[PDB]
């Protein structure tokens, strides 16, 4: 089903690669091209072996050297590529959760698009690396029903996907209907329980049945009924239930579409997903926004930063 764009290099020689990186950084100047070309052609697991080979050979920390050598978004991108996959999302959450100014967008984006299996793994690493419990931090920086929805998601206790029970589908569609459009005000608690705990396959049927019953797509009602953080979260969960790739492909588009670029989001989605479903993200991107993810990036991004991105991305036609 899911297809990433980066895979294990076959003739991988951890030690050979390490000296190419040493050569590329020794002396004045930097051969940002050898780095960029080597690192985007190796999987994340290989990038980690390369990192330790470099240390056992030169007694130097690879990431630390590049940090001092590279500059700008190119650096930020290459630094993101070096982060172990099992730690990156935790890392991104901690930096958004550094709530002197919490970045809800990132919280909503990661928590809504990651599966329960991924949420569990993410909560694990986060505590092992930051000696903090993810939930505690979230509850600490967020308030209201937004905070509640995230904690519901954080439990990673979504029902399993079993045979759909039509009566059950009718029950839930009608319930959301009464909890929103037919109610003076909104019963957000009801939306959160259903959207946050029913299985994915079940909710897909509910969204369809809800359409038939009310004449509205759940997304429209959500926009009619809610506002702010909760709305975004609810839209993100709904969109993810329908298709994680499409949701991610959509968040990518809007990161660029406007003027300039939301480099962080562009970096996070591409890196975090390069080895999961970035190929799929690419298809749903073309399908909808009419342009290739490639062409889109290629035209928004500059220099080296643009080249590494295009290499990780790939697919001119997608
Ligand atoms: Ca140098
Ligand atoms: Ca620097
Ligand atoms: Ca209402
Ligand atoms: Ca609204
Ligand atoms: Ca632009």
């Amino acid at each position: 089903a899911l297809r990433g764009t980066v895979t294990d290099f076959s003739g991988f020689d951890g030690r050979a690669d390490a000296e190419v990186l040493r050569k590329a950084m020794k002396g004045l100047g930097t051969d940002e091209d050898s780095i960029l070309n080597l690192l985007t052609a190796r999987s994340n697991a290989q990038r980690q072996q390369i990192a330790e080979e470099f240390k056992t050979l030169f007694g130097r920390d690879l990431v630390n050297d590049m940090k001092s050598e590279l500059k700008g978004k190119f650096e930020k991108l290459i630094v993101a590529l070096m982060k172990p996959s099992r730690l990156y999302d935790a890392y991104e959450l901690k930096h958004a959760l550094k709530g002197a100014g919490t970045d809800e967008k990132v919280l909503t984006e990661i928590i809504a698009s990651r599966t329960p299996e991924e949420l569990r793994a993410i909560k694990q690493a986060y505590e092992e690396e930051y000696g903090s419990n993810l939930e505690d931090d979230v509850v600490g920086d967020t308030k209201g029903y937004y905070q509640r929805m995230l904690v519901v998601l954080l439990q990673a206790n979504r029902d399993p996907d079993t045979a759909i029970d039509d009566a059950q589908v009718e029950l839930d569609a009608q319930a959301l209907f009464q909890a929103g459009e037919l109610k003076w005000g909104t019963d957000e608690e009801k939306f959160i329980t259903i959207l946050g705990t029913r299985s994915v396959s079940h909710l897909r049927r509910v969204f369809d049945k809800y359409m038939t019953i009310s004449g509205f797509q759940i997304e429209e009602t959500i926009d009619r009924e809610t506002k702010g953080n909760l709305e975004n979260l609810l839209l993100a969960v709904v969109k993810s239930i329908r298709s994680i790739p499409a949701y991610l492909a959509e968040t990518l588009y809007y990161a660029m579409k406007g003027a300039g670029t939301d480099d962080h989001t562009l970096i996070r989605v591409i890196v975090s997903r390069s080895e999961i479903d970035l190929f799929n993200i690419r298809k749903e991107f073309r399908k909808n926004f009419a342009t290739s993810l490639y062409s889109m990036i290629k035209g928004d991004t500059k220099g080296d930063y643009k080249k590494a991105l295009l290499l990780l991305c790939g697919g001119e036609d997608d």
